[PDB]
Formats: structure tokens, sequence, C-alpha cells
């Protein structure tokens, strides 16, 4: 059994989440990753999921939302995920420099698909001007 | 029951979309249009119904989005919108300024989202 499935069975659900989004476990598949955090958002417990957690989940929470924040396929719920933890953990960046550095590498990388997104449009604009 | 839903089942997802983005009807209801957006998108249906469409409707669909995106419970789906309508047109916005602009103006407010949680980190 792959480590999140026994988790499931007893009632660890927060190892769960741990386990499904450790990227280098052996067993490791981001389909279901994706699968499971667009499944609890489907559920409205996306929030929920989330809260409460120690330092050493959400640092690994932020990073697996920065793996994938770039890829068209998971963006949406890297970028839900990243404004869930905001809400919830902006009040504890105080007590560590180590989950504040994790959230602004993950903005930055959010910030970073606004900004392509941006060129892709302008970039029309400057090929306008350039045909003619 | 409904117009918007009978297009759903039936596969017609961006006839629906037109349908609750309507803004003009009586029973237009943006947690309506949430429910049919977020159920393309459960149904990875979402690109299709905002593909294949004129320049008009990407316009009207940006704006529409720009409408909603601060609220948290609109934010998810406006946003992917957006990428969706980047994704989809973004390459056909030469000698299209008032698309261009529209475009513009969505992401200006994704951005700004952005920001405030930056700013909520500092």
């Amino acid at each position: 059994l792959k480590p999140w499935q026994k988790a499931f069975r007893q009632g660890r659900y927060a190892a769960a989440v741990d386990d499904v989004l450790n990227t280098t476990a052996p067993s490791y598949d981001p389909v279901i990753a994706l699968t499971l955090l667009t499944a609890l958002r489907h559920r409205s417990a996306l929030r929920e999921a989330l809260q409460g957690r120690d330092e050493l989940s959400v640092i690994n929470i932020l990073r697996w939302a920065g793996k994938y924040v770039a890829d068209p396929r998971y963006r949406s719920i890297c970028v839900d995920v990243a404004f869930h933890l905001i809400d919830l953990y902006a009040e504890h960046v105080g007590g560590s420099a180590e989950l504040a550095t994790q959230f602004q590498q993950l903005l930055a990388k959010v910030n970073r698909e606004v900004e392509k997104a941006e060129l892709a449009i302008v970039t029309g604009g400057m090929v306008e001007s350039l045909m003619m």
C-alpha cells in the first residue's frame, strides 16, 4: 500500500495530504495530488483541509503549489491553494523566516504567471506597430 | 429544468455560458453563473465553452469576470477564465485594441489580487 492509502484507512487525514503531495516519494503521482486537491475544492473543503497544520506541512504544500503553478492543468488549483494559505497563515509568518520565504517564492511564481500573460497580450500591440 | 441546465446536460456548453452570462435577463444570477462555470471546470469542459468565440463575446466575458474576481466566492473561476481566455485568444489581439484593452483590465485586477496577498505576508 502507498503511504497515503494507509493514512486514509486510519484516521490520519492531515498525514494523507502530506503523503499525496510528497513529490520525492517513489510512488508519487502528480495526477493523484491534483485529483485530491480538486476533489476537496469540489466538496467545499479545500480550506478546511488546509487549516490547522504545522509549519512543515504548510511549507511542503506551498512548495507543491510552486512546482506546478506554471502548468496550465495544475495552475487553477495552485493559485487557489496559494490564496487559501495566505488567508490562513499570513499571521504566522512571524515566528518563521523559512515560511515567509516559501510564500514569497510561490507568490513570485504566481506573479510571473500574470506577467507572462501580460506579455502575450501586449506583444500583439508591439507586432502591430512594428509591421507598420 | 432550466434552459442553461438542459444546454449543459445536452453538452451545449457554450450555449449554457451565453445563458448564464446574459446580465440583461430577469433571472441573471451570478451564483448560477458560478455554478455553471465551476461545473464545466469539473467536467474539464470550460476551455471548450470559451473557445471558438468572436471578438465581441470575448470582450464581454472578460468584462463579466472583472466584476466578480475580487470576491473570494468567484476569484478562482474568474482567474481561470482569464487564463483560459489568454491562452485561447491572446495571439489574435493584434489590431484589436478594444480586446487588448479588455484583456489588460482583467489582468490588472488579477494582479491586484496577487499584490494584496504579498501585502498580507508583509
